[PDB]
């Protein structure tokens, strides 16, 4: 089946509209906090547009008026609140008023968020370095839909001493719960109970077996279900052929993993045919990456052939998705997986990684927000003899508030493309990056990779986790060359340092940039440089003399660097 959405020209098409910082009236002690120079010491460096509303004291509020033609009963809020001294987080709340009537007290926590950097590896307590992941999200449903002209106010109460921050609200109409399909099995048929705080994983496991035995859809009805360990769907020894698992909607069905330990939450698929998983919100009890040993991604392992995971909402996992087989020799692969119409946010590392030879697979029309490593990545690893991943696609996505690495990244293989994306407000990194720094296949047999039709805003950096600059588009020939890449119809707006950056010595071959518009660079004002002599941010920057790149129809405006380009001697740059 096709999960139909009329796509936007660039970015994802979602049912919410945004009520952002400058749309709000502030009062009662609320203040505007901003980081216009992108200084990562400031919490506001991680707010959208580097601006948010601080609610420091009882009575401080941010208030929005619903616009004509907008509204709804589903509200998402991007917020910040302090961590605890021991890094376990604090619990708190904010109050919601509609037209002056108190509607909700929304519980809040900093448990999931806050990661600390004194190296390129995060630490879990404030003693471990400088903070990132300072913002997080919650969502809730109103008893009645907000209507044009309504005012919705977020207000700090007398409950505690904590200073909260509110970045934005996103507001949407919530459809009713999706009906139980005919001749399906439900987790409640096997003892699961919604909303009782009791563990449902035994019932979920039994329901999977019954669905597979009967060939029936597995339905998860509306409500919150609690799973006290990893949900393993099939086993390596007894893999599942085909399975369909459907909830009642991202606003109705919540899967809450309750176990904070390593390898103790998320979903592990052991599927060889087609899985279809949809219409579910999932949350973790995870606050640490466990040094890449968390084994606690939202969706993991064997995704089969022409599978779909669509219309899901997942947050606070190690990664949103990690697609890749580590259990077979030679490795098996997912082929033709489609991830679409989904919200993959606030994870401690990658939003989605297509690894271990994952091929012909796609992430599209999705919101990829506030993740702690590459938003969407293809890592063509080769553990256990996995083949090179080829022909993966990241298109029509809105990728916002990345706080490590890049919004989109390719690390090897052939034929990947990323088109029609909107990439906004990266921190410590790039909208787009490629490198050859990781194990596995690189680009020697790449027939061509394409980036196109993409808008990049407020991205690039002067301070990644190595205290160095990165381009809004960053290409690094770390060991092997970057080869056969085309960028077409890219708008790069208000870049922090340099818009396009090339470096390391592995080589740059057949790199073409067509119809590029660069409007604003060097906006962070930083002049110190990891790689080179001091310089304002440029339109094009290289810190290697080994490479070539060709630009056709380049336009520039508002470039901090007076020379427009800052090219190391030896690099062959053509601009025509
Ligand atoms: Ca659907
Ligand atoms: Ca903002
Ligand atoms: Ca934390
Ligand atoms: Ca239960
Ligand atoms: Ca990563
Ligand atoms: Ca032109
Ligand atoms: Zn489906
Ligand atoms: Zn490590």
């Amino acid at each position: 089946h096709m999960n139909l959405v009329v796509y936007a020209q660039r970015g994802a098409s979602m049912p919410y509209t945004r009520y952002d910082t400058d749309d709000a009236a502030r009062g009662g002690g609320a203040t505007l906090q901003s980081a216009p120079n992108f200084d990562q010491a400031l919490t506001a460096s991680e707010a959208s547009g580097q601006r948010y509303i601080a609610l420091p004291s009882n009575g401080s509020y941010a208030q929005w008026t619903i616009r004509p033609g907008e509204g709804g009963d589903g509200v998402t809020m991007r917020f910040t609140m302090p961590d605890s001294a021991n890094g376990m987080g604090l619990n708190g709340s904010l109050d919601v008023y509609v037209n002056g009537v108190k509607a909700k007290t929304v519980p809040l926590t900093s448990y999931y968020s806050w990661q600390y950097f004194s190296s390129d590896h995060p630490a879990d307590t404030p003693a471990g370095g400088r903070p990132l992941f300072r913002f997080d999200e919650v969502h809730w449903k109103m008893d009645t839909p907000l209507q044009p002209g309504d005012t919705i106010r977020i207000q700090k109460s007398g409950a505690d001493s904590l200073e909260y921050g509110v970045d934005f609200l996103e507001i949407e109409a919530v459809p009713a719960a999706i009906a139980r399909p005919a001749n399906s099995v439900s987790v409640t048929d096997f003892g699961a109970v919604a909303n009782d705080g009791q563990d449902d994983l035994a019932a979920f496991e039994a329901a999977v077996n019954a669905a597979v035995t009967s060939g029936k859809i597995l339905y998860i009805p509306a409500g919150t279900f609690h799973l006290g360990n990893m949900w393993k769907i099939g086993s390596v020894a007894n893999k599942i052929n085909n399975i369909t698992i459907m909830g009642a909607g991202i606003w109705h069905t919540n899967i809450q993993f309750t176990n904070p330990n390593q390898a103790s939450g998320g979903i592990s698929f052991r599927v060889t045919g087609q899985l279809d998983f949809s219409h579910i919100y999932m949350n973790s009890n995870l606050r640490s990456r466990y040094g890449e040993q968390a084994v606690y991604k939202g969706f993991m392992d064997n995704f089969g052939t022409n599978s779909k995971v669509h219309n899901v909402w997942v947050e606070h996992f190690e990664c949103g998705f990690w697609v890749g087989d580590y259990a077979h020799t030679p490795a098996i692969i997912a082929n033709g997986l489609v991830i679409e119409n989904s919200r993959i946010r606030n994870n401690l590392a990658d939003g989605v990684n297509f690894a271990q030879g994952t091929s012909n697979s796609t992430v599209r029309n999705s919101s990829i927000r506030n993740n702690g490593d590459d938003g969407l990545a293809v890592w063509t690893s080769n553990v256990n003899g996995a083949p090179a991943g080829v022909n993966n696609t990241f298109s029509y996505n809105t990728i916002e508030n990345n706080w490590r690495a890049a919004g989109i990244a390719f690390f090897g293989g052939s034929g990947h493309k990323a088109t029609h994306n909107l990439i906004v407000d990266t921190v410590g990194g790039s909208a787009i990056r490629m490198n050859t720094v990781f194990p596995g296949y690189h680009f020697q047999n790449n027939t061509g990779i394409v980036f196109s039709d993409t808008t990049i805003i407020n991205s690039g950096t002067s301070r990644d986790l190595y205290n160095g600059e990165r381009g809004a588009i960053d290409l690094e020939a770390s060991n092997d060359p970057i080869k056969n890449v085309t960028f077409t119809n890219i708008d790069i707006i208000n870049t922090q340092r340099s818009a396009i950056q090339f470096g390391y010595g592995g080589g740059f071959e057949n790199i073409v940039f067509n119809n590029i518009n660069i409007n604003g660079a060097g906006k962070d004002g930083v002049l110190t440089s990891r790689f080179s002599s001091p310089h304002p941010g440029a339109a094009i920057y290289t810190y290697t003399g080994n490479g070539s790149a060709t630009f056709n129809n380049l336009t520039t405006n508002d470039i901090a660097h007076p020379n427009l380009y800052f090219i190391q001697n030896g690099f062959n740059l053509t601009i025509q």
